[PDB]
């Protein structure tokens, strides 16, 4: 029985969305507490039978990469801090410490020798060094995909299982650039109980302090019921350091920060230095602190209090470790013994205060209030909102997104046999684990670190996209290849790769070629993979050296096949024009190919003397005035010119879809009868502040709303096919494509700004739609939620993160424009859509990062625009905070997101050649995915067992019966299955063991994990 996730408004304390459109957003000064208020408690509040609980949790903050590399923090910082920490936690047991960031411990832990090892389980299991969060990374939570976080929680948890045996319960964020109900709904379903969160807008904290609504029980926005809710923590200041963590006034705090004075080059500047406590001080000293402490708890609902103590890659020098601890027990044993205060403070983590809060909780002292919604676009001051690195670096943006899917193809393809050690399989899948999970950091995908950090991640990448390339053909082999023949080198390269969409046309020459000829070879084996658990037909397309090349399937069936030339942009230094130009050596050819769910499909390109019967050739046709020649060396077809005009395409009985002269789209007509509606693609650009604060690598500073591009008279190419058509424009810093397929457009950006400083480009959608101030986005490619412009805020707080997708709507149409790499957007007046393509910065924006943004390179932005009419949809009533997308916006999303894999077999001769693999495998209902599955043991086990994460989306009805689908039971998909438990996502409890085996489909909006175990 599942809940309703569409039709039942949730009745929450506090709904994000709604408490926005309350809140006026003044920027005053508070006083000492710059965007609150002067705190004031009733002194009796506090008693002998009622003492305020403090724990103070020392902490350090370790970025995997910002200002320097992963490697280079560690050897400089993070390995003197965790030896450190295990001398002084060892030696000194009253003292505590949290750690965040696995990937940095397991980097530590296995460099040291076993005396040490051993030493460090023992704090840990003594519970004075605990593990919070426990993911690789603390990742961004605006950029990432649902699937990347879930991918890092459980690289760091397994990672802490195996040689720490601890499962964090608790988890700890308190950098990323505001935060998503994403990670409550990961974490619950990962055993998680609490978790803390610090960067909110400054209006909020003084929102919600004021109500004391800082602690809250953070719900999905659908979720009635409340099933989905995790204890959540708010810290209330303006930063995680001491200044802004012992109360409300810095110039106290930063008194209480013994670090700060002056030997470790260090201070306060708020101009009081710390002081070493005394007997002679101590009083006034606890005097000063004490009022701290219970002015925050002023913000607060029960009598326990928590007080971090840390700051960035704190905790190193011996002495600090000294300096912090001999201080602190100096004041607690003063705090402590003197009744008046009527404190009881310690040092303590994490988990200690929940459980003090929940022990409040149950004594009845306390009620929490419900939340949902989220907590973008932060802000930290003024007008400072963080909506630049929802865009900064975008080609590692979309590079994580390519490399996502790799790992999750990879893992999938080897997951299907068990592998001997010789084959290092789960060596490279490690790997690239690894660094994806890595770039998950909230200095990584969100494109804030330096130059050098970035060109680390991108080689870490590139080095796990070789990892899964490699271990996707030799699966692809295996599976492929007649058992008593098959006979591999694990070291060989069967097949490469051929990906059409990174790094991309005009980004990199990448792609291989297919050589045939008659005097060397006259055909090719391809093979596609789909990892998605049902069947699907797709266009691929390969390079050839010849255009008479035609396709069968391995039956010998022949498919119907496309030629269409090569063509290549290129800014003519000469001329000072954009232009493409036609190879004559190597051709495209594109054929639908039909894969099984979960599985793989043969074909076969085999050349010939003249065109093939069941191929045919695109035309093309060259707008532009002064045109020059276009010869394309055997291709069958010349290229024909025109001076510019507006022209109009149609693929199939699809869409016709009709564009401006300068090769934009114009209109959209869904079908013959229909009419044609206004959809109007428009590039623009913003600028830099010439006075106050500059736009950078974080913040969004605009100058203004957007001035449109000046386009002058560009060259357009549109190629028109049987089975794809195109309108190609060479347009200042974009290349611009449509491609028709039949179905909706794809959209693809080949963004080069080039040297153009203070600069940001934005491609904008305007249409009729009546959508007044509503537009929805998407949360880590999990849930669409609702946002509505604010007037009352400045342009860059209407920007928020489009991780996967966007829309607008009114009663009757709707626009959903999805895509293929996060970047901010927004819909700044009614009927529009815009997303921003890249951004040049010449000025830091004062966060920390010391430069602007001066490395951009080509990439290529990848999207789908699809426009419905939803006037017959069940869609969720005006007060509900969710949106839902259709069915055929869901499937181009995944067209984006997990699209066929190409393989090209290497060799002369495949002998022993397959087919089809998965032909058996059942065809899912299109709301539900096979998100993971990864094999868990290696060969040497008895008992294999194999995990998978299911989720189901919610599509809307929309009155289409789509129907008949087999029913997916993961447990039975390898033969042989001796049991079946439903896990936490990590895999790492067992929660239910499954009757007859059988695992059950999800709820709509639910993601839940198996684990098959088969005797074999
Ligand atoms: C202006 O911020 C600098 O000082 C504060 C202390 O109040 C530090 O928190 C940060 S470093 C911190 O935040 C940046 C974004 O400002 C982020 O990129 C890093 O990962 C860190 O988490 C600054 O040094
Ligand atoms: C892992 O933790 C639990 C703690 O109760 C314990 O039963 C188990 O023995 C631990 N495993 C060890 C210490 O190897
Ligand atoms: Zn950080």
């Amino acid at each position: 029985q599942c809940q309703d996730v569409v039709q039942d408004v949730p009745n929450v304390d506090v709904q994000m969305l709604e408490l926005y459109d309350r809140m006026s957003f003044k920027d005053i000064d508070g006083g000492v507490w710059k965007q609150g208020w002067n705190i004031k408690y009733d002194p009796l509040k506090y008693n002998a039978h009622h003492k305020l609980k403090v724990f103070v949790v020392p902490h350090s903050h370790n970025d995997p990469g910002w200002i320097q590399t992963f490697e280079e923090y560690y050897q400089h910082d993070t390995k003197h801090i965790l030896s450190n920490a295990l001398r002084h936690l060892h030696d000194n047991p009253e003292m505590k410490f949290i750690w965040a960031e696995i990937s940095y411990f397991a980097r530590f832990y296995h460099d040291l020798g076993e005396n040490k090892k051993l030493q460090m389980k023992s704090i840990v299991k003594n519970g004075q060094l605990e593990f919070v969060t426990g993911g690789w990374v603390m990742p961004d939570e605006a950029n990432s995909h649902w699937r990347n976080v879930l991918l890092q929680l459980t690289e760091g948890q397994t990672w802490l299982k195996q040689f720490m045996n601890v499962t964090p319960t608790a988890s700890w964020a308190i950098a990323p650039f505001g935060h998503s109900p994403t990670m409550p709904y990961i974490l619950q379903k990962s055993g998680f109980k609490n978790m803390l969160i610090q960067r909110t807008h400054y209006s909020v904290k003084k929102e919600l302090a004021q109500q004391r609504q800082l602690e809250f029980l953070w719900r999905q926005i659908w979720d009635n019921k409340g099933d989905t809710a995790l204890f959540t923590h708010m810290m209330p200041f303006y930063s995680y350091d001491i200044p802004h963590t012992c109360g409300p006034d810095p110039k106290v705090c930063c008194q209480f920060d013994f670090k700060r004075m002056g030997s470790f080059g260090l201070s306060c500047p708020w101009k009081v230095p710390p002081r070493t406590i005394s007997d002679q001080n101590v009083a006034a000293r606890s005097d000063l602190l004490v009022d701290q402490w219970k002015k925050k708890a002023e913000l607060y609902r029960t009598n326990v209090l928590l007080i971090p103590l840390g700051d960035d890659f704190r905790f190193k020098q011996n002495t600090e470790w000294d300096v912090q601890r001999v201080n602190y027990e100096r004041l607690f044993e003063h705090i402590n013994s003197q009744a008046h205060f009527n404190v009881q403070a310690q040092f303590g983590t994490l988990q200690e205060y929940f459980d003090a809060v929940h022990q409040a909780e149950r004594a009845g002292q306390a009620e929490f209030p419900t939340l949902s919604g989220d907590f973008f676009t932060y802000a930290d001051r003024s007008d400072n909102y963080w909506s630049g690195y929802y865009t900064s670096r975008p080609y590692h943006k979309r590079m994580d997104r390519v490399l996502m899917h790799y790992v999750r193809a990879a893992e999938m393809l080897s997951a299907w046999h068990s592998w001997d050690g010789m084959a290092r399989i789960e060596e490279r899948l490690e790997q690239a684990r690894r660094e994806l999970s890595l770039f998950q950091h909230h200095d990584g995908i969100t494109g804030t670190a330096k130059t050098h950090v970035v060109v680390d991640y991108e080689q870490r990448m590139q080095e796990a996209l070789k990892a899964c390339q490699m271990v996707m053909q030799q699966s692809v082999y295996r599976l492929l290849t007649k058992p008593s023949i098959y006979s591999p080198d694990f070291s060989f390269s069967y097949f490469t790769l051929d990906d059409s969409r990174w790094p991309g046309s005009g980004v990199e020459d990448s792609r291989t070629t297919i050589i045939l000829g008659e005097d060397i070879l006259p055909s090719k084996h391809v093979v596609m993979h789909n990892t998605l658990p049902h069947w699907r037909e797709q266009l691929v397309d390969f390079y050839v050296s010849s255009p008479f090349v035609s396709v069968t399937d391995l039956a010998n069936n022949p498919v119907e096949a496309q030629v269409s030339p090569v063509w290549s942009w290129h800014h003519d230094t000469l001329t000072k024009t954009i232009h493409p130009q036609g190879s004559t050596t190597k051709y495209r050819i594109i054929f639908k190919a039909r894969v099984p769910p979960m599985g793989l499909a043969t074909y076969v390109l085999t050349i010939s003397d003249s065109k093939p019967e069941h191929t045919s050739y695109a035309s093309n046709l060259l707008l532009r005035k002064n045109p020059t020649s276009l010869p394309l060396g055997q291709y069958p077809e010349d290229v024909k010119f025109g001076d510019p005009r507006e022209i109009s395409l149609r693929v199939g009985n699809g869409p016709t879809l009709a564009f401006s002269e300068q090769g934009l789209l114009k209109s959209i007509q869904l079908t013959q009868d229909s009419p044609h509606v206004p959809v109007h693609f428009k590039f623009l650009k913003y600028g830099v502040r010439s006075h106050g604060d500059r736009s950078g690598a974080y913040l969004f500073l605009p100058n203004g709303p957007a001035s449109p591009v000046e386009l002058g008279q560009p060259v357009v190419l549109v190629t028109k096919g049987k089975l794809e058509s195109s309108v190609s424009v060479g347009l200042p810093s974009v290349v611009h494509q449509t491609i028709m397929r039949g179905g909706a457009p794809e959209i693809r950006n080949l963004v080069d700004i080039g040297s153009l400083d203070n600069t940001e480009i934005v491609m904008r959608l305007e249409t009729h739609i009546d959508s007044g101030d509503i537009f929805y986005t998407d949360l880590n490619g999990l849930q669409f939620i609702k946002r509505r412009r604010l007037d009352k805020l400045p342009l860059q707080a209407n920007y928020y993160p489009i991780p996967s997708g966007m829309f607008i709507e009114d009663a009757n149409t709707r626009l959903t424009l999805l895509t293929g790499q996060p970047l901010g957007g927004s819909s700044l007046a009614s009927g529009e859509l815009e997303i921003m393509q890249d951004r040049r910065l010449a000025s830091d924006d004062e966060r920390g990062l010391g430069q602007g943004v001066l490395d951009n390179k080509p990439v290529l932005h990848i999207y789908r625009l699809v426009l419905e009419k939803v006037n017959n949809c069940v869609r969720p009533s005006k007060l509900h905070p969710a949106g839902y997308l259709t069915s055929a916006a869901h499937k181009a999303s995944q067209s984006l997101l997990d699209p066929l894999d190409k393989f090209i077999f290497a060799e002369n001769e495949w002998i022993g050649a397959q087919g089809q693999f998965g032909g058996d495998h059942p065809s899912a209902r299109e709301d539900l995915d096979v998100s993971v599955m990864r094999r868990l043991t290696k060969s040497s086990a008895k008992t294999q067992r194999v995990g998978y994460v299911l989720h189901r989306t919610n599509l809307m009805q929309c009155g289409t019966p789509e129907e008949h689908t087999q029913k997916l039971d993961v447990c039975h998909l390898l033969p042989n299955v001796a049991r079946c438990e439903r896990t936490t996502l990590t895999f790492l409890q067992n929660l239910e063991h499954l009757d007859g085996m059988v695992a059950p489909e999800v709820c709509p909006m639910e993601t839940a994990a198996y684990v098959s175990s088969h005797s074999s």
